[PDB]
């Protein structure tokens, strides 16, 4: 039997038990927690780091360099783990202790600066290192790799676990390599399907998204590939994605409870919708946050 | 069409890649953190409830109840509401707010509101034979199949000790030999999820005639190995599981060019603010 990382991907897609409106319009979860590393963050970190041991740029025994809000930590972490690479990564301070935690069990080099620096001063800090000669960056925002994962892996999946029949799919925009890739998988299918995409609101604090600043966009984004994107409220985040357990049984981070808000909007929106929604963690490294109860 | 239940079990099977001794032994692990609840209680967790049902007991707005504080109270509360379940759930020590998550309740001498009768029916995992009964069906035949029947030796860390119960039912069966040990605690070890009675048990559903060798993990290699999984093999799990994968070491060093399989029964992620996976020396 099978390696760990043969045991990323291939995840479940599970329908909405109860939630949400009903008429006609059916609802699908990917579950992409499921991961061994346990985030949608683990089929980038494969891709990015074995793309590159192809392309004969990175080398196992090399130091590698990423900026963080952490599941790309915690990924890349795993898998470096697995063949042998090291790991420092770029986080700044505000993101939760078991995303520190998680990062450095896996014996990565944990960097963290300023949330006034936040994200996108970890990527300023990141590049600077590498091309200091501290490390290679991968530069998930940036590598083509990453959204490569789901428009190899992630679409190919959800098309033949719905068959050939998904109307929509609605996924929340960090790096943003999941819609796009995923989009350009379903835009060479013959029929047609309509991927919707969600950002944080004006001062909505939810962690895995951002919009981001506009000299940070990421040069993966493809706005040709993105048909609507959606607006998400921070506490629309939290209400639906704890409603998600309560409700579900499924138990999930609040970029997931969120998804799952545009993707009922949809619903709520067309009937006749199959509209699959990208859960992209779990509910436990968010536990001692006091979002899921105190 | 697919469901969390179905999500439930058949679990990765993984093999380790640098750990163990270098004499002919394979050291494979059954990936238990995979489950929905990312435990193995989920899956004695839904047969409990699901067998409660082929013996119609319950309702689905039936109310619950076990005393539990930890894994077991988050599979059991899991499953309910993916069957419109009402959980009621007890008490640990004097953390794991993973429970009311999934819409549950806060809370005899042993000691450990109320009792069975008078408010919903409590499940009684410790002997409530639902419980091998899953391992018997699946986390049997799954891990005979994975190793080609290759399997020498089973090791688990004992808890409701159902696991080891049912996966040895299962695997008695079998045409060839397969040793079975359980793994505790030395009697000052303090590790989460399994226990030495008898602080007096053995649970109900216990079996002597199903175990192969008890060997006594200490607090020290459990919390050590668990750390040597993490950065040495890409294994990130709790503290129960670290002791598991010990345990099959020292098997695996006795018996040669053996075939060792361990049950990793959660991930590390509930752990991560205990601070078990700073180092210590
Ligand atoms: C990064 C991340 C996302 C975003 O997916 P991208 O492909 O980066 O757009 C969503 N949720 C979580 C928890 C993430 O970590
Ligand atoms: C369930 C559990 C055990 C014990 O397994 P049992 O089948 O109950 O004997 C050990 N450790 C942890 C973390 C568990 O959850």
């Amino acid at each position: 039997m099978s390696t760990l990382e043969q045991t990323i991907g291939n995840t479940p897609l599970v329908k909405l038990q109860r939630m949400g409106p009903d008429n006609g319009s059916e609802v699908w979860l990917k579950l992409e927690g499921n991961n061994p590393a346990g985030s949608v963050k683990d089929r980038a970190a494969l891709s990015m780091i074995v793309e590159a041991e192809k392309r004969g740029r990175i080398k196992p025994g090399d130091v590698l360099i990423e900026a963080t809000s952490g599941n790309t930590g915690i990924a890349l972490a795993m898998i470096a783990a697995l063949k042998g690479y090291r790991m420092k990564l770029l986080m700044p301070d505000n993101m939760s202790q078991e995303r520190r935690a998680a990062m450095r069990a896996y014996g990565a080099e944990l960097i963290l600066v300023t949330k006034e620096q936040g994200m996108e001063g970890a990527r300023d800090l990141a590049l600077e290192m590498a091309n200091r000669g501290e490390g290679k960056l991968l530069d998930q925002f940036n590598n083509p790799d990453n959204p490569k994962a789901h428009y190899t892996t992630t679409g190919p999946e959800i098309w033949q676990q719905t068959g050939g029949r998904i109307t929509h799919f609605v996924s929340s925009m960090g790096t943003t390599g999941t819609i796009t890739g995923v989009s350009e998988f379903m835009r060479e299918q013959s029929k047609p399907v309509t991927i919707v995409g969600l950002q944080p609101e004006e001062g909505s604090s939810i962690p895995g998204i951002r919009r981001w600043p506009t000299e940070y966009l990421p040069g993966i984004f493809n706005a040709s590939l993105v048909d609507e994107v959606l607006d998400i409220h921070q506490r629309d985040a939290e209400n639906t994605m704890r409603e998600l357990a309560v409700r579900e049984g499924i138990f999930c981070g609040v970029s997931s409870g969120g998804a799952v808000a545009g993707a009922l909007r949809v619903a709520k929106a067309n009937p006749d919708a199959v509209v699959v929604a990208i859960i992209c963690d779990r509910g436990d490294r968010y536990l001692s946050t006091g979002v899921f109860g105190e």
